[PDB]
């Protein structure tokens, strides 16, 4: 990485050590960003900016001088996880897919500890960056929804855990559509009767056990992301 002089602007001398004189300066950086267009939202911005974790897409600031009002986010090199898995189907090792779930689980455990509830945890709301890293976006439909959410709209970290179970299935199936040829009412019928998404070939028996644990009827039966994180981190290290 070489910086062209145009980008640099000297300001004042800030003393000198033994080898060379040091100066204060401003470096004009032209960085890639993802810009999302549209009292009400100005409150949300500073709070979202306080939420900092390497496994969550970062909010850099909000631009609101005039309409369309827009949010400046961290750029994620390879787009949404759903499309990433779909176009790369067959090019995935079970370790890369597990590693993707662990990435999501890290950001989710932080959001759980911060008492922030995601309402749409799905592979489409997860993004791929440098060296296949996965980060969570759109934090603050029935296929990823837990019984309490499609029946009574009762959101919590445990409903986010259900969504994570569906996300894990999307990851290990390499971006396949959950309950593909079923409608919003058919999905509700099947889940209530106790049926769950099949074990994908790439997922081990232990990974599928974790998925079904995220898919328990009672939300208090489902494990916390803090519990899910320690478990997945062990499988990722031991193999
Ligand atoms: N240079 C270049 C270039 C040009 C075209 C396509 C791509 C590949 N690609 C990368 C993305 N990245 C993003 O979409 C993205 N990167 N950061 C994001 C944040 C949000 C977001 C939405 N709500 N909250 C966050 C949504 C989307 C993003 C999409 N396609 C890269």
């Amino acid at each position: 990485s070489v910086i062209d002089p145009s980008e640099l602007t000297f300001v004042q001398e800030i003393g000198s050590g033994q080898f060379g004189l040091v100066h204060l300066g401003y470096w004009l950086n032209k960085d890639k960003v993802a810009i999302k267009t549209i009292e009400d939202f100005i409150e949300e911005a500073e709070v979202m900016m306080k939420l900092s974790h390497p496994k969550l897409v970062q909010l850099y600031g909000v631009c609101l001088e005039q309409a369309p009002i827009c949010l400046v986010f961290e750029f994620m090199e390879h787009g949404c996880l759903s499309d990433y898995l779909r176009t790369q189907r067959g090019l995935f090792a079970a370790e890369t897919l597990l590693g993707m779930c662990l990435d999501v689980c890290e950001g989710m455990a932080y959001l759980e500890e911060a008492c922030v509830i995601h309402r749409d945890l799905a592979a489409r709301n997860c993004l791929v960056g440098e060296n296949q890293v996965i980060k969570v976006s759109d934090f603050g439909p029935v296929k990823w929804a837990s019984p309490e959410v499609f029946s009574f709209s009762r959101y919590s970290s445990k409903s986010d855990v259900w969504s994570f179970g569906v996300l894990m299935w999307e990851v290990f199936s390499e971006g396949k559509i959950p309950y593909e040829n079923r409608s919003n009412s058919e999905v509700v019928e099947d889940i209530s009767t106790g049926f769950r998404l099949y074990k994908p070939r790439l997922a081990s028996t232990h990974v599928y056990q974790i998925m079904n644990h995220c898919w328990k009827e009672r939300p208090e039966d489902r494990p916390a992301f803090s519990r899910l994180l320690r478990q997945l981190a062990e499988i990722a290290e031991s193999g």
